[PDB]
C-alpha cells in the first residue's frame, strides 16, 4: 500500500496521537508524510522515511515513543545530533536519555536499571552504533527489556549510513542488522534526507529487513523564491546591493548570508556593521562562546543576519528566516538546496538569492580538488547559475531525480523574455588559439590572463594576432568562458604551491570536436 492509505486519523491511537502532538509537542498539525509514518510505526510495521533536512523526521519516532509502553531505541551517529534532540525533549518535559563513550559509571548504571524497570517513564534512549557492536552489557539489557515487553521500537537515524554507496558511511552501521535478527518484534524506523533507491535498498539489506514501507517527501518547498543574480566585480558595490535588500524588502526580517570562507564572512560582517546592519559572523574558528552568542542573538532577533560559512547549518531550525543570500555559490546543488532550505521553515514566502561570480568557480574548484567528484558537482552548480530560461525547481528536480507547479516562484518563471541559440564557436576557437600559443611558449594562463588576452590586454606575449573579443560586457565574456569550461572544450589544470592550490585553463578534452569545421557551440541568450 501507499502513503495515502495511511493518511488517516481512524486508528485506536489517533485520538492519543493528535493529543500528544498538540499538548506535549505544542505543534498544531502534521507536515506532509508525518502522520502516515507515525501510523505505520504505531501499527508496528517497518518504514523508511525520506524527507529533507529540517522537515521533521524526528517527530515520527519521538511521538510514537510517547504513545507506547517502554522505550524507543534511537541509533544516531553523532553525539551532537543526539544532544540536539535531548535539549528539545527536556524542554518539552519528555524523559529521554543517551549513552555514550564519555558516559558516567553512575549514568550508565542508571540507564541499565531503567531499561528493565517495569515502572519507568523513560521513553527514548539514544545511542551510537558503537554501543550495539561493542557493548555486551548493553545488548543483554536490550534483550532483557525486549523480553519484558519494554523495548518495542527501534529508530535508526541517518539510515543511509548503512550502505556502501552512501557518502557518510560508518562501519558500525553494518553491525545494526543484529537489531531485527535479535528483536524481530521491535519495529524499526529508518530516517534520512539523503536517499537514493539503491542506497536505501542496500540499507534495507544491511538492517535485515523485508518487507518495508518507503515514504518519500518531495524536496520542493513551494514558499521559497529562487533567484540567481550577477555577482558584482566591485566588492563595495556588492555590499551596497545587499544593504539595499536588507533595508528594503527584508526590513526588520531575519536571514542568512552564506560565504565561501571565514575571511569573507568576517569581511562581509564588518562591511555591513559599518553601514548600520545588525550583522553577526559565524565560522568554525570562532571561540565557541561567541558561536552561541551569535546564534542566541540571531534566534532571538537581536541580530538580523548571520554572515556565515557552511559551518552555520547543523541543527538550525529557526522558523522565520525570510532570506538566505548566497554571497558565493555553493560547492554543489545538494549543498545549495540544503543551505537555501534553511529559509522559510514557517512556510510563509521566503527568498533564496544566489550571487554568481566567475571568480568563484576557481576558488571552489581549487578547494575541492581532492574530492572524487568535487569538480563535477561544482560544474552542475555553475550550470544552474548559467541558466536563464529553465524553471529553477525544474533544474533542482533533475538533480534529486524526482518526478515533479512553480507558480511564478523563481526568477526564470517570472520572465516574459524569449530566447535563442547563439553560435559562439569562433570565440572558443579564438581562446584555444590563445592557450595553444601559451603552451608553445611554456606559459601558464590563469583565467584572468586568458580573458585579458582575449580582450587585447595583459602581457603582449600572450596575445594572438587577429583575435578580437566582442564588445560584450565582462560578465558576458566570463559566462562564455564558464560555458566552455563546464562543456569541457576548456578544462582546468591545478598547481599545488607552498600554501595554496591555484587553477589555470587549458585546452580540455572536447576541443577535438572542433577538428570538425562544421562543429557548432551554442549558448542560450535572450531575444
Ligand atoms: N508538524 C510540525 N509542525 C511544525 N514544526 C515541526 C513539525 N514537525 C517537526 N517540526 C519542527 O521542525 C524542526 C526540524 O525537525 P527535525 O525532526 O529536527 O528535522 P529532520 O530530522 O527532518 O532534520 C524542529 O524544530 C521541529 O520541532
Ligand atoms: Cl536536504
Ligand atoms: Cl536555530
Ligand atoms: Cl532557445
Ligand atoms: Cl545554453
Ligand atoms: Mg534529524
Ligand atoms: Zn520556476
Amino acid at each position: 500500500s501507499s502513503p495515502a492509505a495511511w493518511n488517516k486519523e481512524d486508528f485506536p491511537w489517533s485520538g492519543k496521537v493528535k493529543d500528544i502532538l498538540q499538548n506535549v509537542f505544542k505543534l498544531e498539525k502534521f507536515r506532509p508524510l508525518q502522520l502516515e509514518t507515525i501510523n505505520v510505526t504505531m501499527a508496528g510495521k517497518e518504514v523508511f522515511l525520506v524527507m529533507p533536512t529540517g522537515g521533521g523526521k524526528s517527530l515520527c519516532y519521538q511521538l510514537p515513543a510517547l504513545c507506547s509502553d517502554g522505550f524507543t531505541l534511537v541509533i544516531c551517529p553523532l553525539i551532537s545530533l543526539m544532544e540536539d534532540q535531548l535539549m528539545v525533549l527536556k524542554q518539552l518535559g519528555i524523559s529521554a536519555t543517551m549513552l555514550n563513550a564519555s558516559s558516567s559509571k553512575e549514568h550508565v548504571k542508571w540507564v541499565h536499571a531503567e531499561m528493565v524497570n517495569k515502572n519507568s517513564e523513560l521513553k527514548l534512549i539514544y545511542v551510537t552504533p558503537e554501543k550495539i557492536a561493542k557493548s555486551k552489557m548493553f545488548m543483554s539489557r536490550l534483550e532483557k527489556a525486549y523480553e519484558a515487553r519494554r523495548f518495542t521500537r527501534i529508530a535508526v537515524d541517518e539510515v543511509h549510513c548503512c550502505s556502501q554507496w552512501g557518502h557518510d558511511f560508518r562501519p558500525d552501521y553494518k553491525a545494526l542488522g543484529i537489531l531485527k535478527r535479535q528483536f524481530p518484534n521491535a519495529s524499526l524506523i529508518g530516517l534520512t534526507a539523503t536517499a537514493t533507491n539503491h542506497v536505501l535498498t542496500d540499507a534495507q539489506k544491511i538492517l535485515c529487513i523485508e518487507k518495508c514501507f518507503t515514504f518519500t517527501a518531495s524536496f520542493n518547498r513551494p514558499n521559497l523564491y529562487y533567484e540567481v543574480r550577477q555577482k558584482p566585480s566591485n566588492t563595495e558595490d556588492f555590499i551596497e546591493d545587499i544593504v539595499k535588500l536588507i533595508n528594503g524588502r527584508y526590513k526588520g526580517q531575519s536571514g542568512i548570508i552564506y560565504c565561501f570562507s571565514q575571511k569573507d564572512s568576517e569581511q562581509v560582517t564588518v562591511s555591513l556593521q559599518n553601514l548600520g546592519i545588525h550583522a553577526g559572523a559565524y565560522h568554525a574558528n570562532l571561540e565557541p562562546e561567541d558561536k552561541t552568542t551569535v546564534h542566541r542573538k540571531w534566534s532571538a532577533n537581536e541580530i538580523q543576519v548571520v554572515v556565515a560559512t557552511v559551518a552555520f547549518g547543523m541543527g538550525i531550525d529557526k522558523p522565520d528566516v525570510r532570506f538566505v543570500i548566497h554571497h558565493s555559490m555553493s560547492k554543489s546543488m545538494e549543498n545549495y538546496y540544503q543551505e537555501s532550505g534553511r529559509a522559510g521553515r514557517d512556510d510563509m514566502k521566503a527568498d533564496c538569492i544566489l550571487y554568481y561570480g566567475f571568480g568563484d568557480i576557481f576558488r571552489i574548484s581549487s578547494m575541492v580538488v581532492m574530492e572524487n567528484v568535487g569538480q563535477q558537482k561544482l560544474y552542475e552548480m555553475v550550470s544552474y547559475c548559467q541558466n536563464i530560461s529553465k524553471c529553477r525547481r525544474v533544474l533542482m528536480a533533475q538533480h534529486f531525480d524526482e518526478v515533479w507547479a512553480c507558480n511564478k516562484m523563481c526568477d526564470n518563471c517570472c520572465k516574459d523574455s524569449a530566447f535563442e541559440r547563439k553560435n559562439i564557436t569562433e570565440y572558443c576557437r579564438d581562446l584555444i588559439k590563445i592557450l595553444k600559443q601559451a603552451e608553445e611558449l611554456n606559459e601558464k594562463l590563469t583565467p584572468l590572463k586568458l580573458i585579458d588576452s582575449w580582450m587585447g590586454k595583459g602581457a603582449a606575449k600572450l596575445r594572438v594576432a587577429g583575435v578580437v573579443a566582442p564588445t560584450l560586457p565582462r560578465e558576458d565574456l566570463e559566462k562564455i568562458i564558464a560555458h566552455f569550461l563546464i562543456q569541457q572544450y576548456l578544462k582546468e589544470d591545478y598547481s599545488f604551491t607552498a600554501y595554496a592550490t591555484i587553477s589555470y585553463l587549458k585546452i580540455g578534452p572536447k576541443a577535438n570536436l572542433l577538428n570538425n569545421e562544421a562543429h557548432a557551440i551554442t549558448m542560450q541568450v535572450t531575444k
